[PDB]
């Protein structure tokens, strides 16, 4: 009997005589397991690999799990149903402006950039020698307009073999794109969101997760990350977790502006879509397709952000087996996916660095986690931003719980902050975090015994922790200034707050009543500094704080 592990649509897991797992569209099957063409049930093998096309055409595109383009059908009750159609990944009709960057006689290796194509108004697409090709450029195209199938260069290998190069290349999605070296985490992916960059930093090339649960301001946070992180290119996977998602992706996504250029965000984005309507095999393949495309852009020397929010549609690619699916293996590959994240010295003759940072949504079963998509080789994820519904209901925005979130990149990125931005960055965050932890402990004790017997010193810690939460952790994504917080602004707002802490504890020491400090006028300016775009005006709050505390030391014995 045929196990019909999929409905006859767009891909299936084929298990052969002696070799397990391959895939097709019609009945002709591209294969991971090498095979000997013509097993049981009329199945004929092919060239080989499940692969993607990489060249001009990727940007602004929407694909399914195996890089076949759109085709949509109209309304319903979800109202936009989409499916992957057998057509070409990169348009064969369009003319691209090719600019040569190499010349006849140049020696080249894989990764070398031999030309450039302005693909969109945002991104210059770098044309690269495919991995494993090297030798002498014996022929190269003149500046001009060409379709993707046109040969733009010829390379003679050391054998004398002549290789024909196009503006695009193919790569098997299940094989990591090669590079020279994976560099240790070091440079932060700057999100411009205070709580993240300060307390739970992402490294360029790092791995982060958020809860996939709707609400808590997830789509706001995902939108903020996609548009503000200092990655040049975004690869987004999902689009199918709710009924209306595809609808919003077709109507609204072309409207979104890259705030850094004023141009459409789609002009540095590639979308991969996973839906209930699509074959279970394509959705399994989707993450590999996405990360291969991400790697391909890092190879050019770009920082890229691979963002996935498709847990339920991806996870429901769960399937029946009989024979042996695979116990200590179902999370071993998810590991190999996350393992493909990294900042690397890329292939090429020039020293060149690119990265893929991964931000993935994680949804166990519903609310509380157990074992589903949670805690196998968990330490594969180094950052967790714990979007928290309770915080959302208290209207604390970005609803990131600062007690259950973590980052293992704090020490990895501190040196970049110390030498480029502020020598005290790490000392200041640790100090602020200790205050938040103390506040939490105090709030729990108070819950029990009441707030009435609180000494001044503890009331002061509570006052300043509250200022940290309101003036620093809370950030307004909808505000034209506070939508992004530059690194220099982040450290300056922190110094203002921590200097206010220092002066508060000092004042209390010299017998200044806390009610006097709570009403210090500068406090309300500290409450609004996130809205101030001029960082020098924010810095001037340090002296203004100092001065006002002086007038307090005067109104008292000091």
């Amino acid at each position: 009997a045929k196990m019909y592990e999929v409905v006859r649509v767009g891909e299936l897991g084929l298990i052969g005589e002696i070799i397990r797992l391959e895939g097709d569209k019609a009945v002709i099957q591209v294969y991971e397991e090498t095979a000997g063409v013509r097993p049981g049930e009329p199945v004929v093998g092919t060239g080989a690999s499940l692969s993607v096309e990489l060249g001009p055409g990727l940007l602004t595109s929407i694909y399914d799990g195996i890089q076949r383009p759109l085709e949509v059908i109209r309304e319903k009750t979800g109202d936009f149903i989409a499916r992957g159609v057998t057509a070409p990944a990169l348009p064969r009709d369009k003319k691209w402006h090719f600019i040569p960057k190499a010349k006849v006689g140049d020696k080249v290796v894989g990764g070398d950039i031999i030309g450039e194509v302005p693909e969109t108004s945002i991104i210059v697409h770098k044309i690269m020698v495919p991995p494993g090709i090297e030798g002498e450029i014996v022929e190269i195209a003149e500046e001009g307009d060409y379709t993707i199938e046109e040969v733009i260069a010829k390379v003679k290998t050391p054998s004398g073999e002549i290789k024909e190069l196009k503006m695009y290349q193919r790569w098997p999605v299940r094989v990591k794109r090669p590079y020279k070296e994976k560099l240790p985490p070091e440079v932060p992916l700057i999100t411009g969101q205070r709580v993240i960059d300060t307390f739970f930093p992402q490294a360029k090339g790092g791995t982060a997760a958020i809860p996939g649960a709707f609400g808590s301001g997830k789509t706001v946070t995902q939108h903020q990350l996609a548009k503000w992180s200092d990655a040049q290119v975004v690869i987004y996977i999902g689009c199918g977790e709710r009924g209306n998602e595809m609808t919003d992706v077709l109507e609204e996504f072309p409207k979104l502006k890259d705030p850094k250029t004023g141009k459409p965000l789609m002009e540095r984005t590639v979308l991969i879509a996973n839906t209930s309507n699509m074959p279970v095999a394509a959705r399994e393949a989707s993450i590999y397709t996405g990360i291969t495309i991400a790697e391909y852009f890092r190879d050019m020397g770009y920082d890229v952000a691979l963002m996935a929010d498709s847990t339920s549609r991806w996870a429901e690619a769960l399937r029946e087996i009989s024979g042996r699916g695979y116990p200590a293996y179902l999370a071993s590959k998810l590991a190999e996916f996350y393992e493909r994240a990294g900042r690397v010295v890329t292939l090429g003759s020039d020293y060149r660095v690119g990265s893929v940072s991964v931000i993935g949504a994680v949804s166990p079963p519903g609310g509380d986690f157990s074992e589903p998509v949670v805690q196998n080789t968990l330490r594969v994820v180094k950052v967790f931003w714990a979007l928290d519904a309770d915080l959302a209901r208290r209207r604390h925005f970005p609803a990131i719980n600062w007690l259950t979130s973590y980052s293992l990149y704090v020490d990895a990125v501190k040196d970049w902050w110390h030498k480029n931005i502020d020598p005290e960055w790490k000392a200041m965050r640790d100090k602020a975090m200790a205050l938040l932890q103390k506040e939490s402990e105090l709030q729990e004790i108070v819950r029990i015994v009441g707030p009435d017997a609180l000494p001044e010193r503890e009331r002061a810690i509570l006052l300043v922790a509250r200022m940290l939460r309101e003036d620093y952790l809370q950030q307004d994504a909808f505000d034209e200034v506070d939508t992004y917080c530059p690194p220099e602004k982040q450290v300056t707002m922190m110094r203002v707050l921590l200097n206010f802490y220092d002066k508060t504890m000092e004042a209390i020491n010299r017998g200044v009543p806390l009610e006097e400090i709570a009403k210090l006028p500068v406090r309300e300016e500290i409450g609004r500094m996130k809205f101030e775009r001029d960082v020098s005006k924010i810095r001037s709050l340090i002296d203004k704080t100092n001065e006002q505390f002086e007038e307090l030391f005067k109104k008292y014995g000091a």
